[PDB]
């Protein structure tokens, strides 16, 4: 019962560019994230993702994007 799942928040960077950059790269690297401003900085989040290696990687990969402060947020409403 439930795999496990997730819906990343790769926290909001100062970097503009690297915020409006993460996010097509974040999809370019292969973890397609969704950007949105809200905690001052943009902050990044990806479809409600499975837990299993896909979210954590999206962190490890979410260094591929160039970005600081992120975390993968789990569902559960």
């Amino acid at each position: 019962k439930d795999e496990r799942r997730w819906m990343v928040q790769c926290g909001s960077f100062r970097g503009a560019e690297q915020a409006e950059t993460v996010r097509a790269q974040l999809a370019f690297e292969g973890f397609d994230s969704k950007i949105t401003t809200n905690n001052g900085w943009n902050r990044v989040v990806i479809g409600p993702v499975k837990g299993k290696e896909n979210a954590d990687s999206t962190l490890n990969r979410l260094k591929m994007a160039g970005h600081t402060n992120c975390i993968r947020l789990a569902a559960g409403g």
